[PDB]
């Protein structure tokens, strides 16, 4: 009768803590009504640990200082089954809130994982996740959809035969200099900076993008739903303002760009959009975001809230998307001969 | 010393006993000087089981009865572990190659399990698996990289507001209407057949693709490699023909295209490429395959073998380039603070 939530948090990334918090706060806000929790801390080596509501953290309340409580209670997963799928070395689960920030819990591995074992889950599913954590790739989908995104030009280690000059010709300056998986991010104010930059950056990914400019506002806007995707008031980033101070006409085509952006990468359940707007009114996604915060003071659920989606109540829809979500697939995936 | 290559193969899937063949026959070829093989069959009802290298299949020899033995013995993964990742519920793999067929086999949600559980793997990661599976993402990214492909309309359920018309008047008649999960495919040769196609597709994927037809010979060729990728020589499917009856100038921008398409989507280790060869000469891409067939009457292997690469070969360089990339990415990861 009530719903197992399986919270999987942590992960090896410097957002590490910020996880933390928002499992706290979710636990906080999950509707004891409908919900019961498990937890599965994921520490900073990759190791997964299975805790209790109570005793999950070390200093809970000391944000420099906040950890994960590694109770060595492993996590063994079963691909294939369809119940108990999640084991423990040495609950059921019925749907997986998965908030672990970094690599493989961003980029779709993850989601594969629990596709593997047909967990339902919230959030996007694996291409969604992939696409959107690939800058490169998430920009192109962007352009094809005819959405303006910084003109950019894409290197890996092979190819990194750069010139400055001819990057300069076509970008201008300021450069922004970004390894392609969503650190290592260096604005080259000049020719000279820019090798180096260059080189940080191949430091984090084979593959980094080159961007001009982009001169405008910073507004981002929070989208939720799976096929009809619904966005929440915009916020300004002066350090956050919600509601932005800009005009009806201007936050409802931001909305609708931040929609047919999460459509055209495939997202699903949760997404920030975050865009540059221009002073002659152009709009210019900079990042598609599927793994947004979920402290009590991440943008995220503040947009939501200022839009009359309360915080318990967020949270129960995209668990219900992921449920829908999973049952829709159900059908599919038994389709097949 | 030797290395330990664990063989995933089966899958919920119309194609499994295609995995079944290829299975064996990779299990003949790989190199005993270097290899020792684990066996993880997946039965048609998605369930692992461990098998000896010499009691794998039933009727074995029957192309029409051949089947997993489904031993019982069963699979647990270790997310986050370093060493003996794969365990058997009730050998250390040091790199798997996964030929399992089916949308979780190819989607990247293996990949991704894969990937959390440490495995080196051969062929394409997750985001090179998901978006090479989703032919309407896998069009839109080669469409942006101004190579040709059919020129399409994508529907989902909510869209399929569908005007046969407007339709015809775009892209013409023949209509080829796809599930956009790389079965439910129609010819549809009047206006009148469109409604039944759309509709058995939409049993199959939430996404449907209507493409115009597209007029020439079907050119085949076989990638390997993942930063420098390499091309095989042509075969044209009249049923496959090796070498393709085409000029030297004319394989060599099918290459050329191959590589490209390959490399936009992100992929690795290997892929399949079929092209339509037009009367003007030019080349439209029809489907990049990130699983082709490894059975010896395959496309894929032929290919390479008449491209002066022997099958045991071609094997021993997949496993070389899946360990290749996953030591570079260990750099990577480990970067992160
Ligand atoms: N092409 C660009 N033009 C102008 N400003 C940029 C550009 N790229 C990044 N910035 C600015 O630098 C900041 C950091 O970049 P961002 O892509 O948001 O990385 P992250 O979200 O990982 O910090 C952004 O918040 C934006 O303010
Ligand atoms: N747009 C098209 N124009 C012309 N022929 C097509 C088109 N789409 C498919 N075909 C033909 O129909 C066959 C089946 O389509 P294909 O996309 O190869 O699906 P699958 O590989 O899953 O069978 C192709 O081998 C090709 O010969
Ligand atoms: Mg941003
Ligand atoms: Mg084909």
């Amino acid at each position: 009768r009530k719903i197992r939530v399986g919270l999987i948090f942590g992960g090896k990334s410097a957002e590490h803590e910020v996880s933390l918090q928002s499992a706290r706060n979710i636990l906080d806000a999950l509707d004891p009504q409908r919900f019961e929790p498990v937890l599965i801390g994921i520490d900073k080596q990759g190791q997964w640990h299975v805790n209790d509501p109570d005793s999950f953290l070390l200093h809970a309340d000391d944000p420099a200082r906040i950890a994960l409580h590694r109770s060595g209670r492993g996590v063994a997963l079963l691909p294939g089954a369809q119940q108990q799928q999640l084991r423990p070395i040495q609950a059921q689960i019925d749907v997986v809130f998965p908030i672990v920030h970094g690599t493989l819990g961003e980029d779709g591995s993850l989601q594969g994982l629990l596709r593997m074992a047909n967990l339902p889950f919230v959030g996007s599913g694996v291409l969604g996740s992939a696409v959107a954590m690939d800058k490169d790739m998430a920009k192109r989908v962007l352009r094809d959809a005819r959405l303006a995104v910084a003109p950019f030009v894409c290197f890996d280690r092979h190819t990194a035969h750069a010139d400055v000059d001819t990057l300069i010709a076509q970008l201008g300056l300021p450069l922004f200099v970004k390894p392609a998986n969503q650190v290592g991010v260096s604005q080259v104010r000049t020719a000279d900076a820019f090798a180096a930059a260059l080189a940080l950056a191949l430091a984090y990914d084979h593959k980094v993008l080159v961007e001009a400019a982009v001169a405008g506002r910073e507004i981002e806007c929070a989208v939720l739903g799976n096929a009809v995707p619904h966005a929440s008031v915009c916020g300004e980033v002066v350090e956050i303002v919600i509601p932005a101070d800009i005009d009806a006409q201007t936050q409802q085509r931001i909305q609708q760009i931040a929609v047919q952006a999460y459509q055209a990468l495939g997202c699903a359940g949760m997404a920030r959009v975050d865009v540059f707007l221009c002073a002659d009114g152009r709009i210019v996604i900079n990042e598609v975001n599927t793994l947004p915060g979920f402290t009590r003071i991440s943008v995220y659920p503040k947009l939501w809230q200022a839009s009359g989606l309360d915080y318990r109540g967020l949270i129960t829809r995209l668990i219900e998307l992921a449920l829908e979500r999973h049952t829709d697939d159900q059908l599919l995936r038994s389709a097949v001969e």
